[PDB]
Parts: structure tokens; sequence; C-alpha cells
């Protein structure tokens, strides 16, 4: 029997919801952060410090203060997906804009003037920081921030630099553990595209969020998997031949994904189900570029009139690991046969001085790249499954980190970006009342950050936020030592695309808050 | 135990239930629309902005309440079956209407006196409407209606133009995905009939509540299928041809379909069960059609002695796709055999000269038709399952405007027809005293839509509906915009057809509220 | 645990009950009825406006309460059952009865004269309404009354009376449906015989409330069904011969019963169980002549030494259909031989020429014209399972109302013949007091119906009914226009049967709810 609640009584409770959320995740921000103890029903309390965990650990009782919590939930761990680092910023901004945005409309306002303006300021804001950024293009650089990225560590940055030289930086690096003492990379052969899970139960290690495996044979299809009956057949040469075989043919008919949630679920099956690589005439192409490369033919519907019903174990495929992630997958150390490969290379860098348009450019070069090249792998090695397991998770942190800033540059770390974004864009035009109204909720809370990076440490926030702001341009405090500092100098850092993503989406997850106009929820 | 609640306490209950579902429905109404957060029990909340879904979630508590709202849901929403708008138009202005009519009969009045003016004034309304309705006939208005449903678009009002110059306005148009990047129409050779689900269970895709298949062979009767031992030879051929065949002969008797339902649902049957094209004569002689389209023959009662309980495969149909919709069946690319297709085609055009009644003309006509012309499959492409599976759906929403334009003409969009319907009709003659009322409650509700899209948009409605009525005959305000423009120039129009049909639906359910005495409830 | 309660404290929660049925049942009378509003479980309300429908749906919770509900519902719709209409007016009429009677009570009567004087006043009105009914035998009159009973309808009302000429007033009709455009009629062979039900689960169509079947073999015995051991050899020719033959033999001794209910229940049997179509000496005849007419034998006990143990298909019956109603059966399409037909039809037009008693006369002629005549079945058509699916409805209503008027002819209209019994009868000697008393309380609820129906419409009923009764002898008022118009020329009429019915029901439970006298009910 749903409960419907109309306006302003709706928003205050998401509001309230949201004040929650953010108050309990704006704690454990910045490098002086603060612990938070979430107890656990069966175990022992885990004591953590980082604001994903939490955000994901809070969901509140009351259905209407539940809808803001998990609005901001959504959002921010959706540009956690997108990269890591920032759902703790995006938050706090679009609480700040959101409580803020409340308040003004409560003194009569109009809530689409309001949202208007805010996304004027916005978009200002992100404009002047990509004007603000600085790129890092050369080897050296990279190296430098992969450094900083690794808190100060040189070999793991080194070792981060070294592999963006090898591979390129628009390529495929991976971590793995080593069997050895200290670390190495060795480019080898492989590809990875651009598919993930279809069921979150899929996944082999409940660690990491991840669905890792070993040799295997692959067999793909143009058409979609239509039922289980074309499945039985499938896991049929799955024992019969000691690899637990591959088949990444295109989306299963729904009858086979929940049969293989039961057929794996409690019982342990080791086949993979991702879908289709591309879309059209290129993803036919790719899937027979998989099957080229690694041994075996396309199952769909083709003039060699071959079918995937027969069980036919003859030259499917001959990889190394598949290591399906949430939204990629990546087929490893193919060597199905010497000729093929080469060959089709030769294909594609024939068929690319063909002068065409810069769609099927690019998107034949693609192929041309994801042929040629290889992945990568990064073997990180220590003294130990804690050394290793412990150096393993710093160094994907750092290669995330200096992989996101290689692409849009770096800015001042710190939570000073936005600070430094605010003096320069008073040069807005207001057409309404309340698109000005906006533009001073934007102003306001973009200094947000850094006086909570500031309050965390101990330091009131006011003073160290004014004394930035009547600064040089390129002096921010810094938390850690307790001094104004720099950005070169002390060398603290955040990449571009976390900014700029962190901003969006604060504004976007606010403006849906700051409008809502009835939420409409289920009677308990 | 059933409780019974008697004349004006019936009806102010079940109008509280319609004053809240009315409520949260008129928020989402207009172009400047707003959100409207409807929690899902399992998953995140559903933010949408479209009147038929906030509609369809709503449900009260008390059970003299939920008849208000249930009564007002199911009329719109079968004005939504009818044609795609309108279910907000037609919920406002009923609850407008029942609200308005109560506060006068609570002042002493008659209910049916009401009643019979408020019918007066709306067919007088409608009698207006037709006169200022402007037709769409030519193949270059019909491009410019479908360039103004499609939001601007012209690539896809070109293309819905181009395909209704194709086949003929009362013809076929069907939405396809494109294997390729941009869009084309390919008129192939199939017909479809007028008869829908027996059973809402009997969907395959539960994405827009529909029911699609692929090649298959056909087998129909003329008489009803009396027993499940006639089906278990028809599953028969199922399983073993490769083919999910098709079977549409009459209405199945009741316990094939609890059986069917039990052998599709949770185990994934894939038989067709449609009802008989027609009544009688004709629908034999379109039973036989289809039969000699697609390949086979009617297995009812005949000369030749042919039954269904025989597994016979021999003949059956070279169809191609099956969809069947909640109330229309489509039966695709018919190859039977090319001589019997032109030999039918030659029998109806000779028997057409036969110069008989304006009855049997037109129901021959329609098999002519059905089998001489064919669909108009449009494969609409993109670059992506999304920007595909998103440019289908905007297709798909502009070919269901314009086709509904296309019959009674275009008006004034933005709710401006009803508001220029008023000032011509207060030259109604009124019998009673309380046929005045009704009129006059009539020419104060119609100005309801006009001023919730005004107010949706945030300037005051009452001050924009005052001038739009002192404006001219053809400037009316523009909510996207800010500024009253136009209708030829602007390019602002609704469909005839949708504000008649959501006058008439209004008018209705308004009247039964109107006139409620005693409703009879269940105790909880 | 039962509860017991005396005198007038039963009496007075007794008609609670019934006010409240009265109240929600009187709104739905007349031409210018109401809506009710009766929700349903599972799915929308159903808005309806009949009086026998309200009525069975309303039932209350108290206990006390109940029971006046439940007796006024069961003589009140077996009225229905015994012709169509007037289950309102009995009901009506039954409050109007009680509640002055348990009023006057009240104040000190007797309740055994009070009933009296009432019995006497609605024994003299009774006489008085056969005295002006208005008889319609000539095939001309006939036509005018099912017109009048088909609402203006002349098709109908022809087909009608075409059909009464054919088939004789005292004859057989029945209506199904058409496979045609225009309806028409065609005299068949069959009869009918007054037996119905014996479980309201037998039935095979929930519409209507009937059980239909088709072509099926016959088979009966002039003994009683003593065991499902001689059923078991029933059955068996069923699924072997393809037709579900029928079975008429006696009553099935009980274990039959609930064995065929969980035999068909769930499952789907199909022969039938119906009783013997008669009492003794001429039952047997009567059962031995279905059994030549359509083929067999009566499997009972005889000359011949037949029994039903064994199974013989050998020569059954040719039957058509058998549609078995609640309280009535018919077997359609009887061609067993040509000879044994006209041979029994001159048997008994042979021993017609025996001069005996009144009673085998008659009993003999019924079955002499069950065997020479026929049934007329009325195919109607339309254009549609809509068109046709109504149209039948509106025939079988428009034929019931002619064929009950045909007996005992027709009067005034729209509630006005009791108030023309009214002043006929204050010629009434009452011996007591309370007699007299009585004969006021039926010379008070005599106006009740003409009066609801004129405030259903909204004129208040007092001064119409007083109009009425200072008006002529044939102008009454009329509800769908609005003035006082006629019975010959307005030609709005009732059965003679419909009015004497009701007032007979209403007087019934009436008295028997003014003398109650202690009720003894169930703790809840």
């Amino acid at each position: 029997a749903k409960d419907v609640k109309f306006g302003a009584d709706a928003r205050a409770l998401m509001l309230q919801g949201v004040d929650l959320l953010a108050d309990a995740v704006a704690v454990t921000m910045g490098p002086k952060g603060r612990t938070v103890i979430i107890e656990q029903s069966w175990g022992s309390p885990k004591v953590t410090k980082d604001g994903v965990t939490v955000a994901k650990s809070i969901d509140l009782k009351d259905k209407y203060k539940n809808i803001g919590a998990k609005l901001v939930q959504d959002v921010a761990n959706n540009t956690n997906e997108e990269a890591g680092d920032g759902t703790t910023t995006a938050t706090v901004l679009a609480r700040s804009i959101a409580k803020e945005g409340f308040e003004k409309i409560s003194k009569g306002a109009n809530p689409v003037e309001i949202r208007r303006g805010v996304m004027l300021a916005v978009d200002a804001v992100i404009a002047e920081l990509k004007k603000q950024s600085k790129p890092v293009t050369t080897p050296e650089e990279i190296a430098q921030v992969a450094t900083i990225s690794a808190n100060g560590d040189k070999e793991i940055g080194n070792i981060i630099s070294d592999a963006m030289k090898k591979v390129g930086r628009k390529g495929v690096i991976t971590v793995k553990d080593g069997k050895t003492l200290n670390d190495e990379l060795e480019i080898i052969e492989g590809m990875k595209f651009d598919r993930g899970y279809i069921s979150p139960y899929f996944i082999n290690t409940s660690k990491g969020q991840k669905c890792e495996f070993q040799d295997a044979y692959v067999l793909l299809s143009e058409k979609k998997i239509s039922s289980i009956q074309s499945i039985v057949p499938a896991l049929e040469i799955a024992n019969a031949h000691r690899k637990p075989l591959v088949i990444i043919a295109e989306d299963v008919d729904g009858e086979a994904l929940s049969t293989l949630v039961l057929n794996r679920l409690k019982v342990g099956l080791q086949v993979v189900a991702v879908k289709a690589p591309g879309f059209g005439d290129n993803r036919k192409n790719q899937l027979k570029d998989m099957a080229i490369a690694t041994g075996g033919a396309v199952f769909g519907e083709e003039g060699l009139t071959l079918n995937l019903e027969d069980v036919q174990p003859h030259d499917l495929g001959k990889v190394g690991e598949v290591i399906v992630t949430k939204d990629d997958a990546m087929l490893l150390k193919g060597k199905g046969d010497k000729a093929q490969i080469e060959k089709r290379i030769q294909e594609i860098i024939e068929q690319l001085d063909v002068t065409t348009s810069e769609y099927e450019k690019e998107k034949l070069n693609e192929r041309l790249a994801k042929l040629s090249d290889g992945v990568a792998v990064l073997k990180v090695g220590g003294t130990s499954d804690v050394e290793v397991n412990e150096k393993k998770d710093r160094v994907t942190d750092a290669l995330n980190a200096t992989r996101a800033a290689v692409e849009e540059g770096i800015v001042l770390g710190g939570g000073c970006a936005l600070l430094r974004c605010i003096p320069a864009l008073d040069s807005l035009t207001p057409a309404n009342e309340d698109q000005k109204i906006g533009i001073e909720i934007i102003k306001r809370t973009l200094k947000i950050p850094a006086m909570t990076i500031a309050k965390n440490a101990g330091v009131e926030g006011s003073l160290i936020v004014e004394k930035i702001m009547q600064s040089s341009s390129e002096v921010g405090y810094d938390a850690m030592a307790g001094d104004f500092v720099n950005m070169v100098e002390k060398g603290i850092i955040d990449p571009t695309k976390v900014v700029r993503t962190a901003l969006l989406d604060a504004a976007g997850v606010a403006s849906l808050l700051t409008t809502a106009e009835v939420v409409v929820t289920e009677i308990p």
C-alpha cells in the first residue's frame, strides 16, 4: 500500500537521510582521516578509514530517509566504478549543494532556476579546471606522478613508468603475484575487451569482486545463445578435457542465466559468460578475430556451416588465463598459431591503407592494436603472502591513479583545485534572480572539500580556506605536514579526471534532490 | 463481511483517493515536467518523469480511497492502450470535474442533471475541436509532423514520412533493430491481424510487454481447440523440427490455457495462442487465407477431411517472425508459394468486380490488402546497444504520434486546444438549472491542462491562461521557451485523437464518480 | 456456543440487517436507476446498476443482522429463479412491511393478527391485480409486447413473435449464437424436461450458470444408480468413442456425486448427471420415450434383461447438444430412427382416443408434444463477439419477459399497478383491531415501488404518487421521459406474473420477520 509524500516533505526527509550518510562519510576524508567502526554480524568489528565502505555499509530504516541515502550511494559509487577516488568528495559536495538548495527554496525560490544556475556554475568550473590542468606526457613526469601516487615510493613508480613506456599509455597493464623476491615486468601476448559480468554471482574469488581462472579453450559465436540445450553439449568437453573452457559468444537467453547460476552456485562450474565485444559488422570481425588469435572459429551463422551443438574439441583455442572483472574481460597468452596472427595483422595493416572515414579507421585500428601488441603483466614479488599481497594492492592503486592522471593531467591536491576554480568565475551572467542564487550556492560549496580535509586534521577549516584563498596560485595547505607548501615542490596532486567526475556527479544528484516533487514509497 | 457506505460518504472517500492520484500525476505534466521518485522493493529508486508509471505505481490502502484511484487508473490507462499520450490529461480533467461536481452537489443539486449538462458541454466541445482540427494529408506535412513529434529531428521524420509514403497511411509499419550504422527501410511481405493475448503470462520479452519469436511454421483451424489432447500432438513437431511452430486457430477451451501457462511458465514453451481474426463467413476465408499465404491448410471442419490430431509437418507454412502484442499479432515474411499468392489476389480482385454492399466490399478489400501489400519494417541503426536501443524507442514514439495525428488532424499543443474550444461554446441552451451548472463545471475545467502545464514550468498559471484567452486564435504559450509563440511557426502540436479521447474518458469517469450511490467494499 | 436472543431484540437486529440490504438495493430501481460500485478482491471494481448482483454481494458481519439480510436474499432471489424481474420490488416491499410491522408491534399489538390482516390485504390485492390484468393472446399483441420488452426494438420483437407463432406459446424456444450477420430461426427436432443440476459444480461454462455440451450418445435407466462401480464402465465408452456420452437415469447414490465432483472438478469429465423426468408409471414411459427417440434403451429393470454394467456402445442415441441449466435440461437434435418416432407418436395419438381422466390425458399429451413437436432454436447474428454476445443477452431478456407476460397478461409498468390495486380495496372487513392495522400497513406499503422509482429519477416521490392516485385509471408517470403518459400509448408495461410474485414473496418474508420469536445464532 504505497505511501505518497508531496513536495517539501519528501525533500526534507530525503535530505535528512543524505545528511546522515554524508556526516558519516565526510569524517574519513583527507590524509588525516578518522576511523569508523562498522560492526559486523558474525565476527569482530571492521575498523575502516576509507569513505567507500562506510557508504556501502550505511542503510537507514525510515523509507523516505533511505531514499536520500540510496541516491547518493548509487551516484558516488558509480563514480568509484568509473575510477578510484572521490566517492567521498562527491557525497560531501552533493550534501552541501542539496542542503543549501533546500534552504534557499524554503525562502520562496524556484527549483528549476536554482538548478539552472547551479548547472551554469558547474559547467563554468569544469571549464576552468580543464584550463588549469597540467598534463603529464613525457616518460619522466609519468614516473614522478607514479611515485607521488605510490606515497613517495620509487621502485613502484619506476616499474609503473617503465611498463607505461613499454606498452604505451593507451595500452593494457595488469598486476599479478610474483614467485620471487623483487618485482619485474614481462610483456606477453594477449588482449582485453570491454565486456563484463552478466550476473554478480559468476565471480570466482570473492576477493576484490573478480572472476579469475587458468588455462582454457575458447569458443565464440556471432549469434545469441538462445537455449540451454545449446549449452548441454558445452560443459560436455569441460570436464572431459581437463580445461575449464571459455565461451564468449553473445547474450545468453535468460534461461541459461538462471540455469548457470543453479549449476555453478553451490555446484561450481568453470565456464565463462561474457557478452559480445562491439556492435554489428565490426563485432563479427572481432569475434572471428578472437577466434583466429586463439585457434578456433565463431560458432554462429556463416558460410562454412559450423554450429556449436556438436561437441568438437578439435582446435578451439590456446589461451592462458581469463580474468572477468565487473566491466572488463582479459584473454591472456594466446598462441593459437603463429601464421594466422601475423597474417591477420597484415590484413588489417593493408585495409588501413584505404583512406576511409574517421570511424572505420579507429574501429579497425583497435583490432590492429589488440592483435599486434599485448598486455604487460606486472609480476610483483616480496619477502610472504602478506608482503606481496599488500604490495600488489599498493601498486594497483598507484597504477590506477597514474593512469587516471595521464588522460586529463593533474591539479593541486588536498582539495585546493576547486578552491582555485572559485575566484576565476565570478564573471558569470545570471539571467533570472534564482540563477544567481544557484551560482552563490556553488561558489559556497566549492570550498567544502578543503574545509573538511582541514577540519579532519584538526585546525579550524575557515582560517585555512581563507589563507589559501588569499595565498598565491600554487601554495596549498598540506594536512600531513601542517604548513602551506606547494604543488610542484611538495608533490601532493589529484588527477583532474577525479575532481571533474566528483563535481559532475555531485551536481547531478544534488539537482535531483533539490527538485524531487512527490516521492512514492511502499508502506512497511 | 462486506462494508457498505451510502451516498455522499462513499463519494467523498473515492474523491479523496482520486485527489491523491491526480495530485501525484499532475506534477509530471507538460514539457517542463518534474521528477517523481517511486521507490522499489529490491533495487534503487526509479526516478521517472512521465505520468503513466506514476499512476500504475500508486495504489492506496483505505478501500474506499483505493476505488477512487482504481477507476481513473483503469479508464486513463485504457486511453493509453488506445494511443500513447494524455493519460495525464485524462486523469487531471477527471479529478477537476469530479471535485467540482461533488462540491456543487453538496450545495443541494441533482446528480443526474449535473451529468446531463456536463455531457452536453463535452459533446459540444468535441464538435468544436473537430471543427478546428487541421488535417495532415500531403506527404510533406506528414514529414513536418513526424519531425515535430521526434523533437525537431529530421532523419527520423524523413524516414517516418518515407515509410508512410511507401506503404500508405492505412498500412503497417514496424520498427526493428538495425545491424548497421544508419537507418533504412525495406518493404517485405507479410501482414498483421487484430487479435492479441489470451493470457498476460504468454509474453516472451518482459521488455515493452510483447512476445517476439523467429522462424516458425503455421497451423490454423476454423473450430475452437476443445481439449489439450488436441494439443498433445501439437508441441510434438515443435521440438522435433527445430522451428517453434505457430498455431492460431481459435479460442482454446480453458483447459489448454492453464495447461500452457503450466507448460511455458517456469518451463519455456515456444508456441503461440491467438484468437481468430474476424467473425463468421469472412473469418473462415481469412483463416484459409493465412493458410494459403503461409503454405498449409486450416485444420477445422471442411470437405477435405483434415484434422489436427495427426502430426503432419508436411507443408505447414513459411513465415518469418511472429510478434504478438497485447492486442495485435504480426506474421512476417510469408513465402509459402508464389503461385498461390498471386492466384488468391486475382480471385479477390475478381470478386471485387461484383457490385455488392458496402460491408462485403470493405471486408474483402481488407483481405486484398493484407495479401497484396506488406509491412514496411524500419531498420534503425546506430553507432551500440544504447544508441540503437534508444533511437528505436524515440522513433517508435514519433511513429505512434504521427500515425495518431494523420487520422484526425492536429491542433495547438501545450494544452491550448481546449482553451480554444472554450470561447466558442457559451452558445449552449441548458434546459434545467443544473444543466447550466454542469456547463459551468466543464467551462471551468477546460483550462486545467494549460494551467498545470504552465504551473509545472513555474509561472503562475492564472495569468498565462488569461493572456492566452485574450490573445489571438493561433498564439499559445510555450513552456520550453517561456514566451507565447504559435502553432504553425513554433511547431508545438497535439494530435486531435489524443485530446478528444482524453476529454471523453475524463467526462465518463468523472460522471461515474459524481453519481456513485452506494459503493460496497470488503472488510479488510 | 449458541447465543440466543428473544423477542423484539432479535427482530430489531434482523430488521437492521434487512434495512441495510434494502437501502442498498432500492437505489438501483426503475429506469432512472443508479450505479453501485461493489469492489472486487482481485481486479477492478464492478460498476453495476441492477438489483440482483447488489443483493447477492451484500453479506454483513453481525450474525443477527446477517440473518435479516439472508432471509430476504433467499426469498427474493428464488423469485428471480422463478422469473427474471422484481427481485428489487420484493426486497423493498418486504422491508417496508417488516419495518412498519415492527413499529406497530412496538406500540403493543398482536403479531399474529397483524400477520392475518396483512395476508388478507395481500390476497385481496392479488385478486384485484388479476382482475385488472390485460391478457396477450393474438400473435400481433405478442409482437407488440416483445418489442416493448426489447426496449422499442422491432427486429427482436418480430423474431420473438415469429418463433412464438411457429412453436406455440406453451412450446420451447432457445437462443444460440449465429454464424452470420442477421438473425434467423430454424425449428429442429428435440425436447426438454424439467430436471436440473444435482451439484452446482457440474457446470461447464461459468458464464450464465449453465452447462453446455455437443454431440453425444444417450443412456438412461428406470432405477437409481446405486454405486460408482456401476459408473466405472460408464466413462469407459466416453473417451473411447470421441463422444461425451450422456447418462440421465435417476438419482446417483451419493457416492457417485462426490466421486464425479472429484473426477471432473480439477480433472474435467464430460458426462451428465440429471434426475428422472417425472414420477412412477409415467416416468418409466418417459425414460423409454427418450430412449426410443434417441436410439437406445432404458438400462434399469425390465423384461429384456438389459443392464448398464456391460459397456455396449451399440445403438445408444443420436442427439445434438445437451444444455443443463440449474432447473431444466434440453436434449437437442434427436435423429435415432425415423420409424420409431412416428410409430410412438401414432401410439400416443391412439391411446389419446381412450377417454380417460384429466390427469392421464394431460400427462400423456405432454409426451405427445415432446415427441411430435420440437424446439425453435433462435440463431441471432451480428456484425463480432461483442455485437452478437450482447444482442443474444438482449433477446434472451426480451424472450423471458414476453413469455412471462403471455401467461398472466400485462399491467401498467413503472410500479403503478399496485398503485391501482390500492383504491379498489378499502372494502375489506377487519375482524379484530390488529387486522385493520395489517390492512393499513399493506395500503401504505403498496405505493412504495412507485415512490422509489420516482425518487431515483429525482422528483419528490410523494407528489408523483398523489398525482397518479388522483389521475385517471390509465395515466401513469414515466420516469424515462418525465411526464405522465399512458399504458397503451406510451408502452411501458410489467407482466402480471412478476408483480404478483414479488408481492407474494414480500408478504411471506415480511411476515416471517414480523413474528420471529427467538432466533438462535452461533457465537463467532
